[PDB]
């Protein structure tokens, strides 16, 4: 059982080469769901280099089935160290493009260099890479769009919600009086109204803040005060949106308006690093489940309308040709973050932040656009007949 | 190992025995991947020796099904799910048929990427493709073309004649079928033109049935008012290549629309889609991946009319309808379908196409964005 | 002269006399023209051609004028008497809308200013009401007489239909629009200022009859302004104010506006000043640049009555503006202004009556602005004997 | 009267060519129809032998009454030399303006202008080519509507086709308005149902001739040919029309398609056609005839959708800047209309990137910023404008 791994694995096995074997296959030494037999390990450096087959079994055996898949390759991408240095290379290859344009229009988003460039992966099955400026944090901006939506769905249902929000893409209403999707300024907004009603905005920040947390397997999420600040001094086009919103009658109920938008500012202000962002983005690659805790954060309903509408409307006006050519499901924001999800094998946060002319971060764009011409991640790729695509799955 | 596939089925096994357990399989006798063992069979109890005979030339086909190693293992249980949902659209009895045919007219038919096959209803009835060609010639455009070139010509999305490019939005609507039309087999002939996309049709389907309705073609083109209309504006746009004849390429075109199928050979079509451009039943390369990927991606957001947006949020998959009341519908990886019935909604979809088709994924995990993990109270047929 | 005008008036005038036939002739005897003459014959009961003459004097080219028949509209009494008919049978038109309780009948008024100062009115003429959009044409008018053309247009569109090609609003005839132009005015003092210098042009374009201020209207505006602080903040957010520009207080400013208060009497005379190439008739004053009162009448022509100015232009074709308490400022040129008043409203928001009012006057006189002087058909022409 | 005006125009006898050249002076053409009787009468006088107060009644004896008003100052420019002095200096002015595309180019000769005026009275003037031919094009489009509205009134027609500036076709599903392709196409359809073209198309042409005072109408085949070649956006206009059902029960598309093509081709010179447009100036009235050509709801219909749709795209800074009721075409004509004081025509062929003749353009502005002409000018107060009826 833990003995069947041990000889996969001689008399006696250096600590050392057990870790560098476990690190190998993408996982961290630091994983949540490895915590008891990492201590085990720590532990017995002290009372002891050499484990023999009882002691292995004593460090091993709380997490001997995640243990198991990880050297059995039953991960979902098990030549991992393979994959990496393709990441790499696509880094390097997109680390080339100096174009785009850092946004300017606060002085929090301008004071971040054009050259910060970073793309971080967690599988579902939680193995993870980082390569370039994966440590900095940022504000998600837009990219906290899908993840409101999500919750709110995952509360209140797909039904409910949608009542108060359009389905699809605009190609500030529909022919339903209603803003066009959850992606748009106008229809965050709304979605941003619908979460946790009837309570105080400081505990409508806090509930949103477990979810992130959540989500991103309790790894960094913060807040820029700074950047709050700024967004509700040059908000014009959004208080304009939200006076629409209440004249139309497109609010639920009760809604404080002018309270509702300064949670949607705040909202627009937290924090995250490519690291705990790519967290967060497997979450939605899992089905909603994080894949470093185990955890059940969202509804499966919920992360299938969110996915399906991060496709169609996610990369602003360069979503059809982005869902054409790319097809996955992505979300730009103004920081110059990108979150990424290929379904039932990855997620992804890649950052620079000088931006195109539609507002999509330069190198992340260039990235994802080499990431499915290298790999068979395309939506509508098919996973037996690729041509000239390599499979990492395999 | 035709020897562990003998004993699996005794001294000897009937043949019957043989034949009922591979139809089990959701395989059919006909197979042109079985034929060399059906012709062996009749060529001829089969002792081991007539067995490994008879069985050695399609062996690892047969080793797959026997095996439970096709795309759906249990074929059965799936087909009485097909069944209900069936029953339950046929009890929608809504929509206005559009203008001879008769409503009531029902039938569905599936071919997994495996080539297992399944049908109810009136699924030998042939019909007209109508706008169900387009993701069609689409695919052989691009196959042939490829997709720089094409998509000089027409738009990658969804609209809400021309866009901002002065092209057709997409290869989906009309404008954009027309135009792609003119791409295909560029200097030749339409009559030639035809034979190709006839043949490459056949390809699609492994050879079942492909027809075309001369009456429709007629009555068409006697009625494209709006097609003629589109056809000048195109033309004095610039948006066909250099030395189109725009009235010759309309005519192509109502031919196309006219091109005749069964819910049963137009799924075959379907799973050929599904299977990366493989037909699934001949194993025939018929189209490049590009051209599948292209396709799919573009039936998924175009390919239902005023309807597409909400039907890829809630059915989440690629899908063509036509006004004669077929659904073209693909389940990557999966299978192909097509649905049948000739009454439409106020969108143009035939009314039990669409109720089938969201009851399918509402029921299983097929929906693209589905988690093949955690899929909560979803059947996953492929378990 | 004084002489000519007496005798066409025996020894003696009894002076009932003369007014009486002053009044034929549509001019009032309060005429702000007349006063000299009237203060002189309250000096003064017949009026010899001595006396007569000392009272008429001071304003004996007037007086010869009206007598003389001179006047754009020479029969006047035969004109009202038409004005009332067509009063009479848009009176009958009941549709409109202002489980509504009601404790009170329906008010429908309407009065006409000659670019002559003639004067008539039937129905309630006298209540006071809000301009509302029909304040639209006067402040810009306004704007382009102190500021002139160019300068008004780098702001907003002469056309009709939030923004156009060059992000300006359409005209200054929709509320974005409107709100720009308000912006535009009096840009050195504040809003208490600003809103004394447009009452005090609002003051000499009707000859200083009625004008007022409705608070309640005002306060109920304010609380009402979803729709027009979306706009407001969408023209910030887009830089279509002029710099150093409050916006906020902008449709502070513009509420007001909206909520200025008028009769049907004294909005004639309004109407009649832009009838009249920017000189109030009845005080004879230069109230607005003859470019002002020119791109005014354009505006309405083409944007004045919402969605339904297209079809107005082609069948009534005459300019005007019309607003949600039931007003039409209805102006002729070289011939008369018009205040039509009554609040049930149709559903593209004009006044029912109004409307009615305003089709009726065309079908029965040549005033279209495309009709003909010389052959008009079966219509009327009240210019002529 | 006879006698009155004899004394006004003498001394004993006058001189032929001194009541010639008075008569002139006026704006009136010797050769005005209106004036035959007289000037058959003059020169049968030269042949069986100045003129005393006996023969000069005999002379304009029949045409007393348009004598009388022309001599006494009563037409709408009383001084008509001054306003000519000025519409001359305009034309100049115009000239110096070369900007414009004709509709690595060649040039066999200098670029055409031309400008004439027809008064409600029938005072012309010309300067520049303005006996040159050219097609209509577009300017036909308010004739054939006013011919529509004439024979079939303003509800039939708007039951085909809307009132307003403007997609082929409005929230009706009626083409926008008679001055746009699609709505011309229609009202084409709707003139003198039920008869071949040939017969549709001798008409609208005696139609046209009387509108001209029966001054140059003309065809040319050349263009018609060529419209006819380069017509495929005409052509999907036409299936749309057919498509959305906009035409009248029973019509032939392809058929309407080939007489509005030949509607285009029409030629006009500057002249002939200043005379069309002051019949519209005119109340429906021929200025020169005397001749009831359309009814007044014909006549006001169309200046009203010329107001507001006749510039294409410049339609409204048109209708705002100049505020005159004109319609322009492709061969570079603009044809406009002050109401109840004149028509002109405007030729030159260089067009703006709007597709308006630029000196055309031009020309229509300085003539307003000249003159109180604006439909919203007032003529009481008005500022350094002049105002020629004085
Ligand atoms: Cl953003
Ligand atoms: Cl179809
Ligand atoms: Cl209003
Ligand atoms: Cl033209």
């Amino acid at each position: 059982l833990e003995d069947l791994l041990f000889y996969t694995i001689q008399e006696k096995i250096p600590v050392h080469k057990f870790i560098t074997a476990l690190k190998s296959t993408g996982l961290r030494t630091s994983d949540p769901r490895l915590k008891e037999c990492m201590d085990m390990l720590r532990l017995t450096l002290q009372t002891t280099v050499m484990l023999d087959k009882d002691l292995f079994k004593k460090c091993v055996q709380s997490n001997i089935v995640l243990l198991t898949q990880a050297f059995r390759r039953k991960f979902v991408i098990p030549d991992f160290m393979s994959f990496t240095s393709h990441i790499d290379e696509l880094y390097e290859s997109a680390k080339k493009q100096s174009g785009g344009k850092v946004a300017d229009y606060i002085p929090q988003l301008a004071k971040f260099s054009p050259d910060l460039w970073g793309v971080s992966v967690c599988t579902v099955d939680g193995q993870r890479h980082s390569i370039g400026d994966t440590k900095v944090p940022f504000c998600l901006q837009s990219c906290v769009k899908p993840l409101k939506y999500a919750i709110a769905v995952n509360d209140l249902g797909t039904e409910y919600v949608h009542r108060y929000v359009g389905k699809e893409p605009s190609g500030f209403l529909n022919e339903d009086d209603k803003p066009h999707n959850p992606m748009v300024n106008a229809g965050a907004i709304v979605v941003t109204s619908l979460i946790k009603q009837g309570v105080n905005n400081a505990e409508k920040f806090d509930y949103v803040m477990q979810f992130l947390n959540k989500m991103a397997g309790n790894e960094y999420v913060g807040f820029s005060n700074a950047t709050f600040q700024s967004e509700r001094e040059s908000g014009d086009r959004n208080f304009a949106i939200g006076y629409y919103l209440k004249e139309k009658k497109c609010f639920p109920e009760g809604t404080d308006m002018v309270g509702i938008l300064d949670f949607y500012f705040q909202l627009c202000s937290i924090e995250v690093t490519c690291e705990s962002a790519s967290v967060m983005a497997a979450t939605l690659a899992n089905g909603g489940f994080c894949p470093i805790t185990g955890e059940r954060v969202l509804s499966p309903e919920a992360v299938r309308n969110t996915l399906s509408l991060m496709h169609s409307c996610g990369m602003y006006d360069f979503s059809g040709q982005f869902a054409f050519h790319v097809g996955l499901p992505a979300k730009s924001g103004v920081a110059g973050g990108i979150l990424l999800v290929v379904p039932n094998v990855m997620g992804m946060m890649c950052w620079s932040p000088p931006l195109d002319k539609m507002g999509n971060s330069v190198k992340g764009i260039h990235f994802c656009h080499d990431l499915v011409s290298l790999c068979n991640f395309h939506n509508y790729d098919n996973l037996r007949h690729f041509a000239k695509k390599l499979d990492p799955r395999r």
